[PDB]
């Protein structure tokens, strides 16, 4: 999984996610209009949204659990995969505010209106390994959440605290921990944009055979600390040299170069891991836009054109038919 | 540049490149139908197609010249660059076949149905640096040609002999020679798709943070010799691994991998060197597929919804308008 | 600065380390017998020896300062630098065992006799920057402490805590922190010892050009990062295939792989960073082992040759001078 | 295997080499006078010496054969590995000088005086797989040929042509060819040798952990292909900021950075490969030096010691003994 924020030319924020896995969670676009009141089965824990809420996620027992999504508001969050390093506690923690993993997203969107809101609301918050429904594991986790103000952070639940880092660099993957690829990052101070035509070696002449050879040494392959660094300067590079030019696709773009393609990421299981979808969330404007490995398309969801005084959660179909324009 | 050949699920053949280039060519899709006399202006050489052609490309002087292409029998070929190893001749060399290097593209597609017509073509062959018009200078290139036998050769004039390789990858970059990107292969023979899950290091145990350790040592810049590597190995994974679900899009996912990000990829002149379009010729069907960096849909011109007698050169705009599904 | 740590065939204890460094620091092998007093004269802290001590140092103000040494029952000690995640108290804290940051190395070896005293005794340790003399900044620093058990331990003084890691890689390196480095390792699950001799491209045949085709991926360069990976692997190979054939030439073997050539690695003032020594500690048999970039030579002093109750401190000449057997 | 030749301060020649093999040769150091007739037992090939010789090689049925070596001229000559990419006669070729595989050394170095006199030789020349004794197949080899003059040349015996290279590299490792090498030193054009401090990643600053980021991006595996760029690197820096400090400590701390390590170089057949040697020859001075796996300390045999006009073979016991400086 590959997290992203980017702020295009027109000072607006995009904010989105690869979704990288093996398998299908049975995924639609889900819209969530506000004062609607959420009830999971298997406990007796209720959610009533103070926000409209518009992302990816999938209904389990009529209760909608989320990938990524946005509220009206502008505020974004996306879950990624965070194995090995996190803890959640196995029961509520007394005195602290009790969220269960797989509500962790929605209860972000439909609670806070920024950042700054969910930063103060997370201090005193505790993330629980209680089960959806019956038995069932929750999937290791951690978050990036982001608004319009342009700033994000990432909250990882470790064994000793709830973790909250503010977000620099804007883009997040999995494991390590976030602090861990912000020191990683360090290793790599020493990589350049700008074309290296020449070099004299003594008696022979080296010469560049073609364009990039500046930023040699980049990993490419597709675990999450090697993804981490190319998502991380290659955002770099285009705001320090292409700011005014950042658009919606430019996203895609950066996105692109770290996801991962059938057949070449097997899991022990035999399956190939694969970019499934790439949502990018156009913040201001309430739009979800995304495209899948099927159909490379970019499809738009505005919740703008819903009613956000609805009295129904309203979802769409996970598009996976490739859309061709057909000129002549 | 990165080229690419690969056999779809259903036994069809796509040929197709990433164009990466910092500039326009004033480029727009071309067809041009069968016997079509072709006149040069500056000099007065002049061709006749025997099959009908349809590529990117520009008309220069009211003449077309090719970017890569396809004709009506399923042969394919591919201009990319190839600076420093090339080595063109300055005039005509007597009792030999004297392709203008501008012209080599057309030559292919308008007289030859196969890749081994144009083998037994290219024995008495010789690619002379003759300009277009006026005193311009030709830019310094090697091409891939594909059939729908699936055979795939590389053409490279050098000081010595113009070059015909077998090509046994499905892959082409730029410098330097092909045989030394095929001695490259070589280095990364280490190379896993398959996931190492743990390393048991003595008193210390190692765990796989997330997927893709087996591929740990792929090299990630955009220079010719690290993309080539990529894409040869990403094309190996998934024939060995997902041969009976090989189709367009797949084709797509495979060079993404490889396209220049705006930004990262920066001349000695400043400016962003970036993948300006992807195309992927159905070979078969003669269906040219292309997107570009400004708008990802993948667009599609049919060849034989043409009239193939028809007595005039069609043009189609070269599309930079993103093109988004309104879902609602 | 490398640290590694390593048990020989017959069961004895390698420690030692590569000294990194682009100027001398008056360096000498230094001696101090049992029940010695030392006294610093710009402040009145006073520190007399329990154990005889045996290493590399400095007499500053003719008080001496170690680079790493050993003690009489085993115990050693190596100070490698630790730039940016290191910092001191700037007095003493209330309640807490305060070492100054000069005489740490000194204060483990001379009063410990092992690694479980060491860490007991950090529990409520604390190292503060105060001056050797006058107003002299100390330099930046973590601890690598191991003993005659075969277990090392890792201190590293943040603003937090003084960290004391179990060291279970048997190496050190510079910064970042220790945990950086274990969850680093990580990374690089895929290497392996064993050679690739061949690998099925499709179409191609891929064959080893030499030896060593597993380990394609490890980093080359001669960062703390790439170093102490290098260094881990390499003794973990050891270890792991040749356990009963390691002796005192492996430990240099080992080490030789990350030092420093003069010319490559270039500070910002222009001047060579290089290994200037590389030392070897014999725990159990007393012996200090040690070879120099200019002499390699290894030169060995065994402190059981002094007299362990003697009076006053020895001091032997650090050897820049390349000893060649002359066979004819 | 590595060859290296380095100039020293004083304006004298090193030439020398790693030797990375598994197993013994029945190494001895050899000295051979002037005008001394050897004699093959199993054909009927003879040679007599013009120039006396010495170097590491074998006695086989009597019969001298060099891993490398120098005369008394000043001309050195290495043997290394060279598999797949070589190709020699099955029988003499006429019209061309013949030269038995384990011949080529001595053939060079009892005949000529220069790399000038070498080259011309070479011109008509051919090596033939001819067993030394019974039906024993020849190692693969290519050789690098060095004198007092500085300038050094590569032999390779290819299907097509004998190629003699002007190395202006100053090394040499193994498979694959020496001007594939060249070209792939090409793509490190990026690296640097003085430190890079920072890097602002827009929001975020980079800070350098330690020294030798410019380098990030060097292969650290023992691969041929690694080696040579570790090698030629390592060699270009010393001479770009050391020229004036060059001297045979040096020659050997460049060689140590390349040098196998047991355990971690393993064969098909589980045997460690490592640096079982490394020479260094003072050209000018007729002076041996060299170091083991097992005795890290430079023995030095002058061949102008021995009698040049004497009428025997002398031999050197290869030295696996450690010599250490006991300094009390
Ligand atoms: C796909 C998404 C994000 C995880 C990721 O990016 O890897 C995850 C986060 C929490 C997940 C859900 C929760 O873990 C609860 C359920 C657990 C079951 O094992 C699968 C369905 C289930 C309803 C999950 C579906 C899906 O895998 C979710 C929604
Ligand atoms: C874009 C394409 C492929 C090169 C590449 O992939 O880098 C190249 C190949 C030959 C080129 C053409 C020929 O070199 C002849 C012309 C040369 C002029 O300098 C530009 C226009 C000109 C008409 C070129 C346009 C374009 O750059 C072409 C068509
Ligand atoms: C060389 C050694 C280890 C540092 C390293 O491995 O990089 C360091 C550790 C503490 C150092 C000493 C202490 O910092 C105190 C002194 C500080 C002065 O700036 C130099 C001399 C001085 C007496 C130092 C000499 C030397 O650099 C020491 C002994
Ligand atoms: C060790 C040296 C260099 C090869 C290398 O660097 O890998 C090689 C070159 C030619 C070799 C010799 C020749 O191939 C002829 C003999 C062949 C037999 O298989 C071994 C002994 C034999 C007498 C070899 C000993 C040794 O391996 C030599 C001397």
């Amino acid at each position: 999984c590959t997290g992203l924020a980017l702020e295009t030319k027109d000072g607006l924020h995009l904010f989105g996610r690869n979704m990288d896995i093996e398998y299908s969670f049975n995924q639609s676009i889900i819209f969530i209009p506000r004062n609607f009141k959420c009830v999971n089965k298997s406990n007796k824990k209720e959610l009533t949204t103070k926000y409209a809420v518009l992302g990816m996620g999938t209904i389990f027992d009529d209760y909608p659990t989320f990938a990524d999504g946005m509220n009206e508001k502008g505020l974004g969050c996306a879950g990624l995969n965070f194995p090995v390093y996190v803890s959640y506690s196995k029961e509520d923690i007394e005195g602290k505010t009790n969220i269960p993993v797989y509500n962790f997203l929605l209860w972000v969107l439909a609670n806070f209106s920024s950042v700054e809101e969910v930063k103060e609301a997370l201090k005193n918050a505790n993330i629980v390994d209680i089960p959806i429904s019956e038995n069932i594991p929750n999937t290791t986790l951690h978050w990036m959440i982001s608004d319009i103000t342009g700033k994000s952070i990432v909250v990882e639940q470790t064994k000793e605290k709830l973790n909250v880092f503010d977000n620099n660099i804007g883009v997040l993957t999995n494991s390590p921990t976030f602090d861990w690829h912000v020191a990683n990052l360090n290793q790599y101070v020493g990589l350049r944009y700008n074309q290296v035509p020449e070099f004299k070696l003594g008696d022979q002449s080296l010469t560049a055979l073609g364009q990039g050879t500046g930023l040699v040494g980049l990993p490419g392959d597709f675990t999450p600390a090697s993804r981490f660094i190319r998502v991380a300067f290659l955002r770099d590079a285009m705001i320090k040299n292409d700011k005014d030019s950042i658009d919606l696709i430019e996203f895609f773009h950066i996105l692109n170069n770290v996801a991962m393609v059938r057949g070449s990421t097997r899991t022990v299981e035999e399956k190939s891991d694969l970019t499934q979808y790439t949502s990018c969330m156009c913040l201001e404007k309430g739009i979800y836009y995304y495209n899948t490995y099927e159909n490379n398309q970019i499809n738009a969801i505005d919740m703008n054109k819903e009613n956000l005084d609805g009295n129904e959660i309203k979802t769409y179909k996970y598009n996976k038919t490739l859309s061709i324009n057909h000129v002549n």
